[PDB]
């Protein structure tokens, strides 16, 4: 496709279509790109910084643009994510489709703060899509830059940079510097477009239900095991204590000890903090208690972490420190910042198969009991991965992100990504995008040196991305109504996830998917 | 094939062939077969020597010898190994080619010190490959008797013997006894000769590249997520202290702390050791303070251990003290020798996901902080597997092995052998030989006692494989050179991996494969 | 092509794709072209000059600008460079595809400081190749102007000038002035393109690779000759001295003696240089006492000469002061700068065929000795083409150059370009490009007098080159690794071959392409 100069090159697909166990989101957004680091590669790192090796990097900022739409609300809007999660047992994606058109590059000058834009018309703007995935992936990052929620938003296209091996602000020979004008990219004047297709691997359908039973409840109430197990070591004949072996057989009545065929998820622990400011233990232990790992000499905190339920029974006034997805909320700020001002997620729905982040996973024998010494146990704070073991993966929300590329090593285990999502060996490629570089008047006679007179400009177009989703729909014999994501009915100043008086869209809550109910 | 005496039953194929997403290794040795345990199966076990229950052992010995050529400088000379390693991302056996000839079996008269040999036509030689796999499989042991690096040098086949199962220094009920002679196999005279062929099954490609990413390190540096964390539990406002909870959202500035979706490798701590005796803890703690493991009430050291980075940083001097591949050096002795006379190989490269060996995996929290008791931090020394960790393997190396037969369970997870290499379900098959008994005179009359008395004789042939690799070639945007294996282009006394004045082969330094960066 | 205003003419590729015997490289950067010489030819000389008989020239200038491309790091990128040096014996360019396009015509008025450019869409570019062979070519003297190794980098066009026949400061009538008007161009607006293929003639491979023998040590060590020569004319007898002639055979111990087949390159000498400037005699001798040529009254210094190598044995420190290739280093300078700003390339490779530049060829017998007349035995310091000669080529570097056009003469002698590279008699042709002369207003009445007023202008568009290089692969029978260029695996402020800071590219040192080595 290209025609002429007015002749629009692309129109505003914007939209969402059910079809039984498929659904189609469609969104067009309008964006912008600046000319990024006047056109220049510029090594970037630590050094002569605040330091502190736990922070040091190493690597580049590139001239390049790059998209993302790596958001769930990227694509569904408020009313089909409610849809999606009130009516099916899981989701994923299946084909991707993007278009990139109605370019429009403006040249700015700006002659003494009388600052004025006009059309270049021969100008041309470049893109093309990491499809053999040789550049350094940045999308499974949940970085700024997305595609805003609401789609009559504008926004700016975030620049492209990436980090290589560091030794503390410092390089190694195995290094490696990317070059993007060393990657073939079509160039596009106002009239052309650019277009593009991709299909999802196969990955397992998001898990949008929640258990209606516990692996520890999983046996029928009525009738006893033919399973026996040592119920007392000394017997109560009121001589006091008298050693003894006794052995009782399974019962409803003392379920706890019954043989079982199962074991709860992984368990990584985290430090537990109350929402209301008393309850805590004075002092600044955010980094200096946190669980986190230790590679090559620097520590970083474990953030989402393993997935575990963030509060037992009714205590939804705790959290996991760093075992939890914090959301923004338009309004919140840089690094100051209450909790009124962010949103705190709460992966109640996995109690039933989860260790719970903040408390143990369970107690280990740790001697060789005997007449002479007492038996000793302790408690277990980590656990890896053991056979009989099943779990659950984090949910995702509206607000979070779908898929990340699972790193390509020699192994990797159970790889969802741990903020939640699709974790895909080839996943979207990225696109990068890019104004070309278009010189002022250079020296009425020849010089060597590098090139730096540029005339100042920028770009505009829409941009389209559209997403196959594949449903898993709902076969349930549960009786009574299920739980729903419904709106509050009664009268309010504001209407939940619309724009205020000041024209600004703003999301109330996070919201996951697991409302429907599987039994185990 | 089969012909008279004076004809040649085999050639001498010894090469090399590059064929772009293949490589085609051929070796021939001349070996050397003693008639061994003069022809007798004996039943060996640790009774009656200097003990340690952790030593025991219950086993036999047999009459047979075996071929090994499991080791990558049986195949791919110095030259070719740097072929292989400074241009291809990975490769892998494809099929075998085995092949034996030239057999020469000679009988050794030896009256009064003068001692002579002499060709003994008539007589066989036996050989026969356990394709069932219905012998006790010794190959992945990293045991002696392999074909030599160098082709001109003339080898002693080892000598077959296995381990039943032991309560220590004595057998069970369930030990078993083999029988090599109750295999159907194939006997050969000097005109004969044996050929067999093998396939590998699929097998991931060896990583032979380093990442020139980090795990820590996989974000955008020009930008910040749009999720938040839990910043300072306790507010700066001039009043000494005074609780609070404060988020702020992932920044460039603080990598350490922002959300990410993996985890590191798993870890098995090790001890750490100093190259430089100095620096070194006075007292004999190799085993004493050794990581081990506790296998029905014997401790085996884990040696090569979970493949975990050697030292962190600069401090190339440090090494885990049974974590790494420690190699002989030819003028290396059976137990004394010092540093001076091994190699130690450094597992640098994989720093980038993998935990260091001698450091801890990270930190955990340990109990409930609250208002009354303070946050409390735990070290965690063993990691198990978790959902989200991804990992390298350990490299191989020119003189290390090149595959392990996964054992037989009925549950085993990412097999990959820990010594480094290729985890075969049904590996290269034991090619066993052995020298016919040819007896002496017997009695005038029938004696039924056993034979006792037999010519003494040994044989010497050619043998001959043959291995199809499959090369993964490398795919790299990396715009800057890579690092690659070369030799020190400046003057010398002796060339790196050739004969001294006296005619030994020498191996200079062990040789990884990962040269070449792919990103994460 | 062509296709109204907005529509690009071209994408931009830039690749490199590798083939077994085959690799293709793909140029694209971004060009200005300025208004030269205000639209005029101007006649040029030495005139009024600081003159100096070896210095004048005459000449003349042109409006028009040209593509040049002559120079490995145009096409190569570092990593590529590095591919083609470590694995290939040599290589050589086959087919050639340039593409010129995006072509965008500005215009600028400059009114009281405030300057201010626009696009003038009516305008053309004229551009046309030299195919004929017509123009005095200038792309073979390693001028400024070529493309920028790094991609991301715009350059400014070369203006293009020539030289003719010169008797100092003054032409001759046999002196040539050529018109390029005079030739069918290709005129080009916004939305046209150009574009242009050639096949280069059968040159040979550029040797890539290094002997691993030395032409004097081609014997074998272990045999004796059955050639006999002169040993002593005088014995030994206790006889003090004593006439005789008495010879001896060709021994192992005797190398230096032996009758041989062959001779070294030919030789002419060159000053030695050491750079630490201590050991240097004081005074200015760079043009005093340089080794030199005599045509038609004036010197001009042989600069790179006969290919020899560059200092014998360990010392290093040693170069011929005008006889190896001297590179700049980006902040280097005019005419000052010391030893720390430029890059002396080392021929060391071809010791072993080729004379040392700065010693001597050999010595010569002098006069016809005799009783009354000593033998006698001068030294030769120039030593021209010998029967029985074999020498190698200067070698070529990344930032070197690639081709020269053989000049057309009547007899040439083994025509290597003596800067290195390929010399074509029919080399790839020069393209010639312009901004097409745009008259400003005229008189209201007529006037014959020259036209002067001109609308200032300048031009931008991409460029592309593409170069299809065969491959002569590396067949090795050599046992031990060989010498590869690599990377310093140890940490570093800089990564070598990127940018900076403040984005600037620079290659940290000049590689030749002889790392392998094949046998005499």
């Amino acid at each position: 496709g290209a025609d002429g100069v007015g002749n629009a090159s692309g129109n505003w697909h914007c939209d969402s279509t059910w079809l039984g166990d498929r659904v189609i989101t469609t969104s067009t957004r309008t964006w912008a790109l600046p000319t990024y680091n006047n056109h220049l590669y510029k090594q970037i790192s630590s050094a002569s910084t605040g330091a502190s090796n736990d922070n040091h990097y190493f690597g580049y900022s590139t001239p390049w643009g790059y998209f993302d739409f790596n958001r769930f609300h990227c694509h569904f809007s408020p009313r089909d994510w409610q849809r999606l999660i009130n009516n099916n047992w899981g989701f994923r994606p299946k084909r991707l489709n993007f278009k990139l058109f109605n370019i429009q590059v403006k040249e700015v000058t700006t002659n003494d703060g009388v600052t004025t834009i006009a059309n270049n018309l021969t100008s041309t703007v470049q893109v093309f899509s990491d499809s053999e995935y040789q550049l350094p992936y940045v999308l499974g990052s949940a970085h700024q830059g997305c595609l805003p929620p609401f789609p009559a938003d504008v926004f700016m296209i975030p620049q492209y940079g990436y980090l290589t091996l560091n030794n503390g602000s410092q390089a190694v020979g195995r290094s490696s510097f990317y070059c993007l004008e060393y990657f073939p990219s079509q160039m596009l004047r106002t009239g052309n477009n650019f277009t593009f297709s991709y299909t999802f691997e196969d990955v397992p359908f998001h898990s949008s239900y929640a258990h209606s039973q516990s692996l520890d409840r999983l046996m029928n109430p009525l009738i006893d095991q033919y399973l026996y197990y040592l119920n007392r070591t000394q017997n109560q004949s009121g001589s006091a204590q008298n050693k003894d072996l006794l052995f009782s057989r399974g019962s409803p009545a003392g379920m706890s000890v019954q043989p079982k065929n199962w074991l709860p998820g992984p368990c990584y622990r985290q430090q537990r903090v109350s929402k209301t400011k008393t309850d805590n233990n004075n002092s600044n232990f955010t980094w200096t208690g946190a669980s986190k790992y230790n590679l090559n000499g620097r520590e970083s905190i474990i953030n989402p972490g393993t997935a575990m339920a963030s509060h037992k029974d009714d205590k939804d006034k705790f959290f996991p420190m760093s075992g939890v997805m914090i959301f923004g909320k338009e309004s919140a700020g840089a690094s100051n910042t209450a909790l009124d001002n962010v949103m705190i997620t709460d992966e109640e729905e996995i109690k039933a198969t989860n260790p719970v982040a903040t408390e143990r996973f369970g107690t280990v024998a740790v001697n060789l009991q005997s007449s002479s010494t007492d038996p000793a146990t302790g408690d277990v704070h980590v656990m890896g991965a053991l056979p009989g073991m099943v779990w659950q993966d984090r949910d995702v929300y509206l607000q979070g992100p779908i898929w990340a590329k699972i790193p390509h090593t020699d192994g990797h285990f159970h790889p969802s990504p741990l903020m939640g999502g699709f974790g895909l060996k080839h996943p979207p490629p990225q696109i990068l995008i890019k104004n070309t570089p278009v010189p002022a008047n250079p020296p009425a006679e020849f010089s060597a040196t590098k090139f730096a007179s540029f005339i100042t400009q920028y770009s505009t177009g829409q941009v389209s991305v559209e997403i196959e989703w594949e449903l898993q729909k709902e076969n349930s014999k549960r009786w009574n109504p299920e739980v729903q994501y419904t709106s509050n009915y009664a009268k309010s100043a504001n209407v939940d996830f619309t724009v205020d008086n000041n024209g600004l869209y703003t999301e109330p809550r996070p919201i996951g998917t697991r409302y429907l109910t599987r039994p185990l």
